[PDB]
């Protein structure tokens, strides 16, 4: 599924993920449209072999199998292919655990080099939310 940006905010808020650890609707969408274009089925893969799924492009070196990423967890404990379903819960839960773990949302390097500092409040203006 292709989101538009305030059908994601949308979905985003009905699943819990507006300011949770802090981080406001606007960050999360602006992380979603630099990692994926809104697409829940984005999957890339990384020089070390692993795997980045879906709307936030969770890897599988922690987060997900997929059964070919030697030496990685699943700490989501999730396949990687439900990171890749229209509906996001199991992407907003695993990124739940993600920001959880101690450097917030610099995990999310499309973040930190395209989103952290700027205007993401423009990420949701006009949004019925
Ligand atoms: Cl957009
Ligand atoms: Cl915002
Ligand atoms: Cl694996
Ligand atoms: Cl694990
Ligand atoms: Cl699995
Ligand atoms: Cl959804
Ligand atoms: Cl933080
Ligand atoms: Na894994």
């Amino acid at each position: 599924k292709v989101f538009g940006r305030c059908e994601l905010a949308a979905a985003m808020k009905r699943h819990g993920l507006d300011n949770y650890r802090g981080y406001s609707l606007g960050n999360w969408v602006c992380a979603a449209k630099f990692e994926s274009n809104f697409n829940t089925q984005a999957t890339n893969r990384n020089t070390d072999g692993s795997t980045d799924y879906g709307i936030l492009q969770i890897n599988s070196r922690w987060w997900c199998n997929d059964g070919r990423t030697p030496g990685s967890r699943n700490l989501c404990n999730i396949p990687c292919s439900a990171l890749l379903s229209s509906d996001i819960t199991a992407s907003v839960n695993c990124a739940k655990k993600i920001v959880s773990d101690g450097n917030g949302m610099n995990a999310w390097v499309a973040w930190r080099n395209r989103c952290k500092g700027t205007d993401v409040q423009a990420w949701i203006r006009g949004c019925r939310l």
